[PDB]
């Protein structure tokens, strides 16, 4: 079990888009392009995604979080969990919310996170700061 | 976690059909276009199906109930389980029968129940008292 | 499932039972109506022996229907119409009969490629009303491997 | 064989290993291996999971012989080449490795019709000599007849 | 009721065949050219067949045994029962194994004893002591 | 902290070669490319390498390590240490041995493990079964 951190940066004020977390998770390659590719078998416990908000006083908008633990969901939809755009926040999404009660095989992802950030201009809005706890198991 | 109870009404003695629970499942609104229209994930725990039997006790027959957690089979097949037309009785179903381990999407159903009656009239045979448990998850 | 052989317990059902229904249940191989034992354990096996049978008649009709169906054991494997009117369960009601060893044919193994015995059955109803189904428990030995 | 399903164990073997074979024991209805599983008590239950199984190798080889033969399990049902080399059979020795529920997906119910998890194989030897044999020990539970 | 035994030699790395007990088992003439032609009904009660290994170290492989109580298979079929080539054994086999609970006439055998050393050379591996227990019923 | 198991394959009776650890231990991919690269310091605490001998019992030899703490020795020179060819053996090294009490930077190694087998021809000896112990701090 270990505990992998990376960033989804360069989020502006309109951005939109999904982090798929497994194999195709390209935002850490530690796990996409590196210990997923020596085991068999992964789950990924919990996930404390983070908003840190590189942006001025005046943009206004607020960027939203989806989980999609179908792995095919494109366009958002839902707009309760949400971060503001001038705050720094961080959201915290416990096992049974993530898909992360069972293992699974390397080759096929967990669950996506959706963002969409529903303001007007292309200005600079933050960052993600993603912290998720994996577990491996059966070696390859 | 909440407990729905809903009803399959006017069940003729020669009635068949499936009863399909998820998304699908419109003899409950309360579930359909309710409260898995506000939460992601959501697994059906276990299942009371009764028999009322609004039947005279001169009708023949007796209607078969089969479990599908393939969410595909459209003829029955199997007569193992059976409520008797002219009888009052209930079935209970618990959690690895009816695929009601793992938490699941909103979007896709959980089991079908199958039923056909088997008897030769179009006379009245009675109705379906179905109380259902279901736990939600991530909320939408 | 050793490879020596085992025993185990098979539970199926003969169903859609109208009330002038006449059949033949044929235990062994070309037993259909459970494909555990004929596409399934009796492929995997040379010999086997069906210890005890237990059929049960669950009557899903109404009490108007007047009949009986009758049940007559066939350890030669030829028999096609019924002839004897001994063993009978009356359509109305739910009832079993139990069959050991030395009525069905079942004190020693045969090969998995020949049945043991059929089970004829004849309604003797009138009409073509629902009568029920069977419900049949049967104790299977196997031995040796294949 | 009760119709909300029981729990029974399957011993079958996969014979004439040879010192260069690869291959994929591909657990499920696609086992042909033990057809009483594959075309057997899979065909009257809509529900299955194999809880655990106990593989053994079982070393028909001359001493002479080199080379190990690798285990590697694929609960994705779709990997072909072997890949990992950790778990291992030395072709001159009997031994056996039993695999658990968790490691097997062997934890939840699933369909019938799909498989659950595959078991590759590589010989990494020279010649195409004998080296032996599997004696593979599964336990299945079955949920729901058919 | 008498014991013989007899032996099936010259037996090679590759060797297969069957060894058809009843009046075709001609490794033993003191039953098929023997007792047998002075008695109608006769039943093998139980046999105790032993792999005696007359070779090297060096061979590998190992030869099975397997019973058809049909006396029509040619090729073998099952690897569960075994006797290393390298190494002396013994199986026995009992009454049910061996269809060996009724009598039955003369003229016709009981079962069969197919094997198959499935080595790759022709070189010596050894050969069976087989130990037989027959019963013998009406004169002739 | 966390626990790698990986293998050197394909050993065979006149492999020699080094088993560099740190960033260039393409082993093991999980520490390689994988969380050494979200991590700033490392070390490794201990390792246990296992010599497995998938090889006839007439291969002579006996395969040789040596722990080059400088990870700049390129042929091996010592003796001591020595797996028999055709024998399971392992061998277990502690922190103080293989400059494991301190931690330093991913970039740069840790030791190196040299290996010579020192038989005369190419014949299959076995492989390794090596489990080190790492210890990780600042992320990355």
């Amino acid at each position: 079990t270990e505990v992998f951190v990376f960033s989804v940066d360069n989020l502006k004020a309109n951005s939109s888009g999904a982090i798929k977390f497994g194999p195709s998770l390209s935002q850490c390659p530690a796990l996409s392009d590196g210990i997923l590719k020596s085991y068999h078998r992964y789950k990924i416990t919990s996930i404390r995604v983070e908003f840190k908000s590189h942006a001025s006083a005046n943009t206004a908008g607020a960027i939203f979080i989806e989980l999609d633990t179908a792995c095919k969901q494109s366009a958002l939809g839902s707009y309760i969990n949400s971060f503001t755009i001038s705050k720094t926040a961080s959201k915290t999404f416990r096992s049974e919310a993530i898909n992360g009660k069972e293992f699974q095989e390397s080759t096929i992802d967990q669950f996506w996170m959706l963002y969409k950030a529903n303001g007007t201009t292309t200005d600079t809005a933050g960052q993600f700061i993603i912290t998720m706890s994996v577990s491996l198991m059966t070696a390859k």
